[PDB]
Parts: structure tokens; sequence; C-alpha cells
């Protein structure tokens, strides 16, 4: 067997954006993909998050299925504009609400939150103020971070500052691929910039506010391989934790992001890595894939594809990965406690005759990245939880519905969740607390 230790927490994870529905309902504002994705062309087939899985309204339902599946643990966000309808000044008590509720139903079974201050949503309104781009957004991440704290912190005491902000930065605003939907590298490096500074003020504030509770953040990680016998050096040093863990940890972004984008960060960046070295209580570390990488002089780096196995995201089964950047990380920066805040796979869910989903695949994917998990465990990584993304289908970026990442099967046409039998299987592995 692989058993895991006492008190591990076993977790479920989802986005407000992803799964709520209703973006307008009770005075919320306006989200930056609410914009991004009523803009045509900008997601597959038109999709928004406009429905969703509707779990604004079916959220007893959901947190219902978490309980009766036995899992310790969910990790979910708040919607900004739900709480600051314009970003900052005006605090909305029906989206704190819609929030309490959630927080004290899971209380009440058991069941222990994770709460991600941002997943995308950005209010519209501060968008219109730059965003990410304008260096004020650490004033008012700061005084949204301290609603958060002020209203919740007496129940929740786990709590992410970011999720993945190497997405938000580069792909929001390098890419355009996602909200705000720009392609300025500029832009993009003082978005990485303003992100830290925002999670710093933040965690000051929580220290301030959350005198007995813990705070971290978390960050996207490939596993990059050579194509021959560096090209993975600065996909490492840019892709995963050390673009944001070298200034918490170290004071200075990594040597290769530095020689790339020197140029593009702010004159004097520097002035501001004294406060973004802010103690922080976990790293929380995503992971789905590994690649094949090469110098390629027409950022100087392409991929190569693999024969290897892929999901429906075309993404390769690489599960060693997750036990490599579990290893590193102890040994880059040796954080106190790591999760494990998103792993899952995307793969063709259909329903069979019988009733049942019998996505085997994604059992497969999950035993094989939980087995490296316990591997890293044992050579002493204080790996304390984690979180298999998603409990639900949901609508996923810029691909819309059309990628299903949940345990649980939703039929959009009625709202109907079906348990797959990759969440009957998970059940089993929290239950026993591990596998065998």
């Amino acid at each position: 067997v692989k058993k895991f230790p006492e008190g591990f927490l076993w977790g479920v994870a989802t986005a407000s954006y992803q799964i709520e529905g209703s973006p307008l309902a009770d005075g919320a504002g306006m989200s930056i993909w609410h914009t991004f994705s009523h803009t045509p062309g900008n997601v597959k087939n038109g999709d928004t998050g406009d429905v969703a899985c509707d779990h604004y309204n079916r959220w007893k339902e959901d947190i219902e299925i978490i309980e009766k599946l036995g899992v310790k643990a969910y990790r979910f966000s708040i919607s900004w504009p739900r709480i600051l309808p314009e970003g900052t000044g005006r605090v909305n008590q029906k989206g704190l609400d819609f929030y309490n509720r959630i927080i004290d139903t899971l209380l009440e079974k058991g069941i222990t939150p994770f709460v991600t201050i941002y997943h995308w949503d950005l209010p519209f309104a501060l968008q219109l103020k730059g965003g990410w781009a304008n260096r004020e957004i650490a004033d008012w991440f700061a005084e949204y971070s301290r609603v958060l704290f002020e209203n919740f912190g007496d129940r929740v005491k786990n709590w992410i500052t970011l999720n993945e902000p190497w997405v938000v930065a580069i792909v929001g605003h390098l890419y355009g691929v996602h909200a705000p939907g720009m392609r300025d590298i500029y832009v993009a490096f003082r978005a990485v910039h303003n992100l830290l500074r925002a999670h710093a003020r933040a965690v000051k504030v929580f220290r301030e506010t959350v005198k007995d509770g813990k705070i971290g953040i978390v960050f996207n990680n490939g596993y990059f391989e050579p194509a021959s016998e560096r090209a993975v050096r600065f996909m490492h040093q840019f892709n995963n934790y050390p673009l944001f863990l070298n200034p918490i940890y170290r004071g200075d972004y990594p040597e290769l992001v530095l020689e790339f984008a020197r140029e593009y960060l702010p004159e004097n960046y520097k002035d501001d890595m004294s406060e973004i070295q802010e103690k922080i209580d976990f790293v929380g570390l995503n992971y789905y894939s590994g690649h094949l990488v090469k110098f390629d002089p027409d950022a100087k780096v392409s991929f190569v594809e693999r024969d290897l196995p892929k999901t429906a995201m075309g993404w390769e089964i690489v599960p060693e990965g997750i036990y490599w950047i579990l290893k590193k990380v102890k040994e880059e920066y040796n954080p106190p406690e790591v999760y494990i805040t998103e792993n899952g796979a995307a793969f063709d869910d259909v329903v069979s005759e019988d009733g049942r989903v019998h996505d085997q695949n994604r059992i497969d994917y999950l035993k094989a990245h939980i087995g490296q998990a316990w591997k890293a465990i044992q050579e002493g990584v204080p790996l304390k939880g984690y979180f298999v993304w998603s409990l639900l289908d949901n609508f996923e970026w810029a691909e819309g519905y059309s990628k299903r990442f949940g345990i649980v099967y939703v039929d959009y046409s009625t709202q109907k969740r079906i348990v797959k039998d990759s969440g009957y299987w998970y059940s089993n592995v929290v239950k026993n607390n591990g596998l065998e």
C-alpha cells in the first residue's frame, strides 16, 4: 500500500468564474472574464461563464457531493467583483453572504476551506484603470484582501493570494488568450512585478488581521526536458515557481529570466524586492504535463512533440513530473509546507447506457501522480495536501465547455451531476488515506 501521513488533506478544487454562473446576480460588478468571454472570437463556441455549473444556486448540493465522497478539504475562489463591484470602495453584503453560506456549510460538514483570493476574475472597473499593469493594484488588492480577512478570517484559516500569476501575466497580457486579452511584452512583465507586490501587500495585511491563520500562493509548473545535449533551465525559471519564489525567498528574479526580460521590467524594480520578501506559510504547486524543449533561434525556445499519450487538451501525460517538481522546490527554496493545489486531466467523457462515466483514463492519470506525490513524501518533502482539479466539469477558460476535468460529470442541459468512476475511485483513496 501507499499510506499518506496522519492528517494529510485530501481535496478537490474549483474556481468562481468556472463554476458559479450568475456573474451579475445580487449587485455583482462585471469581471474581465465576463467582458472577454462576451467578446466574439475569444472563447471556443462563444461559450461564457453566464451559467456554467449554476453553482451560484446549486452550491449546497455540490458541497453535499464533497461530503458524500468524504473529501476533507475544498479549494474554491472568491469573485472579487461580487465583493467589491467597483474593485475598491463599496462592499456588497450579498456577495459576502454567498461565500459565508458556503464557508459555514463546509465547516458544519468538517471540510477544510482553502480560499483562493484571486483566480483571474479581476473587476472590470479596475481593468479600465489598467488592471495588473497599474502599480496601484497592490493597494487595490490589499484593500480587497483586507475585506476578506475581516469578514471570513474568524472561520477560514488557510488562504491563497494568487492562483497561477504566470498565467495571469503572460497568458492574459502577452499571449492574449486569456482576459484581459493583451499582447504587449512590457505590460506582461509589469503585471508579473505587480502581482508580486500585490501578493506581498496582502500577506502583510493578513499578519495584522488574521493572527491565527496561514497564507501562501499557487504556481503552475511543467516538467521540462531537453531534446538533445539550458532552454530547459530557462523554461523552469520562467514558466515554473522560480519566477515568483526567487523574488519571495531571494529578492530578485531568476538569472535566465533577467537575461530574457530585464528590458521589460520596471527600471527600478529592485526597490520593491525587500517588500516582496514578506514571509509565506506555504507554497501550492500545480502540475499536469511535461514538455520536450529545444533551443530554436526562430523567446528562443520551442516544444518538440513526443509520441507519448496525451489528454484531450493534447497535454503529454508525464507523471514523474509531479515528483520532480516537489523535489526541486524543497531543493531550491525549502518552503516549510507544500500542497499540490491542482492536478487533473481532461478526457472525452461520455455517460454509458448503464448511467455511469467510465473514465478509467482519468483514474490512471490520478493514480500515477498521487503515487509520485507519495514518493516525494517518503523522501522528506513536506507535502501536506493534494487537490484534484476539478470537483466538477466546468468552464475551461478559452476552451469553454468542450473540456471536462471533473471527477463529477455535469450535464449542462439539465445541470445533473453524475459522479464519475474517477470520483468513486478517489473517494476510496481519501477514506483509506492513500493507494493500494
